């Protein structure tokens, strides 16, 4: 069963540029991983400096493998240094795709 | 709940109008019955590419939204901003799995 992850986090004006760079780097690496079907990092049009992490994993096991990687630990550590303290990620098992448009 | 994941993009000529449209639709949609979340965002890895992230309490509430005249109008608006790549996929979501934070 495919799994969808939704994450949000924000940075102060002072650290936003650094966070964007970090997020783009994390996305480039993660997309290469086993079971990673989608990994997008984006910025809220309604709130500058507020970001979203959107992920689709083939299964829970693949996601767990990702979460345990040293690169993930390193990324979390980097956030501490950017005083990014509000990262929250929640995942959900997904049913079959419902094609709404396109 | 039902999660919707939508993607679309625009040329630089039209992107400012697309951003304003997206913000407008999000502000409106958040007030609708059963709308738990409605975020519009821009891909950091790909300027001009947008994501529409929606969480609906139930499938019927999402259907009601999709049927609104305002939605039909927004879709027509996209056409005239030369957006040709709109894709929306929804999924019924299971129970929350806390990952971190």
């Amino acid at each position: 069963t495919m799994v969808i992850s939704h994450g949000t986090l924000s940075a102060s004006a002072e650290h936003a540029a650094h966070l964007r760079q970090l997020l783009v780097h994390i996305a480039q690496a993660t997309r290469q991983e086993d079971g990673c079907l989608l990994y997008l990092v984006s910025e809220d049009l309604s709130q500058p400096g507020h970001f979203l992490i959107t992920e689709h994993w083939d299964n829970l096991g693949a996601m767990h493998t990702h979460l345990a990687l040293p690169g993930v630990t390193q990324a979390i550590d980097a956030l501490k240094h950017l005083n990014v303290t509000d990262l929250k990620i929640t995942a959900y098992e997904a049913g079959e795709a419902i094609n709404i448009m396109g």
